[PDB]
């Protein structure tokens, strides 16, 4: 294989680096750095200070876009090879929508990018969708049974059809996942919990995304709770709707709830922090993590919200030691680009093996 | 690195093979194997059928030990580098056992090895210790809180002392699953389950043990459950303890509970298949692995009882696809022996990089 591509993603780094870091031949490195310099990926530049050489990928090379799929709405990041961004967008769906129009939104939106590169004398080169639930990867279909418009259908064939692109479908917790790697620039290891319409973790391990057999992985969202009467999933609970339409019954805005200073609140924030926890202690548990970084709907709650959160889960620890929860601080749209990314590592991926 | 070194434990390959499979020069290989071959720890031999030959690990190169420590009962088990057992023991411990006593069994335990190589004119070349609970796999202590007569003593440490050998420290339910992985020539994902006074889980993944950051991975034993008055620990519940103790109220032998015929014990078994999903459920959604293995004290309730578990988790998986549920079928110590080759891989990577 190669993927010091994944390196030179990575951040700028010089022949001898790649060599001792990764470990081959200056002449196996040398000869790989020829073909990806000569097909315009990669660019050589002295470094900002005898002197030194640098690989760096060139962001001409490829413009690809990533999108996100929810119920409610569809997001899209467009980015070049540096993975900058070029433009973000959303466009809302319809109160439920079909697979027709909810497809006619997603070409319009695809559309949209297809045409801005061809206006700028480029192209789009490919396309990562990003949705819920458990998905077929290699096949690139959505496996999700829960009532989505988009559920059981040839997605990525009826697109590189039509488009010509090369097309991906992933988990959208996964993609959130890889949008923090990506925009903090970490390779360590940690969770993404997705929070809002749906419950769900994208698991990175020392900077790859973690990966199930079965078309998922970090699926929390099934967690077991019982709430007293019956037992319900976590994603039931924790449901961005559910929340605020329990609000209407209390009486309060979505925020005023905190700032009425109700004691009811409060005790209703403390609910869901414990069964989150329940599925939070699950992963560490399980996946021996330390750092957990939600995002979505749960900022909305505040560090009054983590705070309690972090609490639980230093409670039922298995026994005393650190754990690092945070927010995303991400601007969005982060899955967008997290999937933006995917297709850009999966495109270059394959434009060199040919 | 090497471990094409883990590769030849694996089974007899050749310098073409192993330059192909794993990826390497042919004089890279012809050194190493040189190396290799002149330690005594690998042989050279014509296959079994122009001609060819092989690299094989030599059995006379190491003799290790491997151990594992129950509240009840220390076993150990002793391999050579083919890891074909030589002997296998196992020694009661008193009830209610000091860290003196205990270490005075697994002492006597040591010398017994030491002394049979020495007498056949080896010697015993290291050992692995495997114990419930979290693991310091660095410094080689045992952190579990819950009372063990050996926790927050460095074990490894006053081992290497005493003996003079390499002295290593790990989970029992990991040491289980490797034990597993290498009694059935295995190089899938799958996860072992411990059974019978503890809960856990050792999971592995494309032939390799997970590792956690904590100390820990894959503890299922504390998965909350609510019995319907309050709410408990998988792992108070499965415990091969409380469940004849129950059966003690029942009336009925630990066995003849089901062949009584009676409707009682059906739903208590019925119970514990449940409550024991909710934890295989939990690996399955968050691994996303499709094998599980169960070990230990559960086997003794027969394939009636893996029929209920297969059922519970076909139940409430996420989408229909199919899950392998079995129980072990190693000839005991399963877990000692894990230990032993856990010693043997670590120990002769040890001796090859110097
Ligand atoms: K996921
Ligand atoms: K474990």
């Amino acid at each position: 294989i190669s993927r010091i591509l994944k390196r030179i993603m990575k951040s700028p780094v010089s022949r001898v680096e790649l060599a001792e870091e990764l470990g081959l031949t200056k002449t196996t490195v040398g000869e790989i750095a020829k073909i990806f310099l000569e097909k315009g990926i990669v660019v050589e530049e002295k470094d900002s200070p005898r002197p030194t050489k640098s690989l760096k990928i060139s962001p001409n090379c490829a413009y690809v876009l990533g999108i996100e799929v929810t119920r409610d709405e569809i997001a899209a990041c467009l980015i070049d090879a540096s993975m900058n961004i070029l433009a973000h967008e959303a466009h809302p769906l319809p109160s439920q929508s079909d697979r027709e129009e909810t497809l006619n939104v997603m070409y319009r939106i695809i559309d949209r990018a297809k045409d801005m590169m061809e206006k700028l004398g480029s192209k789009l080169s490919a396309l990562t969708v990003a949705a819920p639930g458990p998905i077929d990867t290699e096949r690139g279909i959505i496996i999700d049974p829960r009532n989505f418009p988009l559920s059981q259908i040839p997605l990525a064939n009826l697109l590189k059809e039509k488009y010509g692109i090369e097309v991906w479908v992933e988990n959208d917790a996964d993609m959130g996942a890889v949008g923090e790697k990506w925009y903090t620039k970490r390779d360590d290891s940690f969770a993404w919990i997705l929070t809002g319409k749906g419950i769900g973790a994208g698991i990175i391990i020392d900077g790859e995304l973690y990966r199930g057999e079965n078309g998922y992985a970090g699926e929390i969202g099934y967690t077991r709770v019982f709430n007293g009467n019956e037992y319900v999933f976590l994603e039931d609970v924790c449901n961005e709707n559910v929340v605020l339409k329990h609000v209407l019954s209390m009486g309060f805005s979505l925020a005023e709830a905190r700032d009425s200073g109700d004691v009811r609140v409060k005790e209703y924030f403390d609910d869901i922090a414990r069964y989150f926890s329940i599925g939070l202690l699950n992963l560490i548990h399980l996946f021996g993590i330390s750092k957990i970084v939600i995002g979505g709907f749960f900022k909305e709650l505040g560090e009054n919200f983590l705070k309690k959160i972090k609490i639980e889960v230093e409670t039922h620890l298995l026994y005393k030691h650190s754990v690092d929860m945070s927010f995303s601080k991400v601007q969005e749209p982060v899955i967008a680009f997290g999937a933006a990314v995917h297709a850009l590592e999966n495109y270059l991926e394959r434009v060199t093996t040919s």
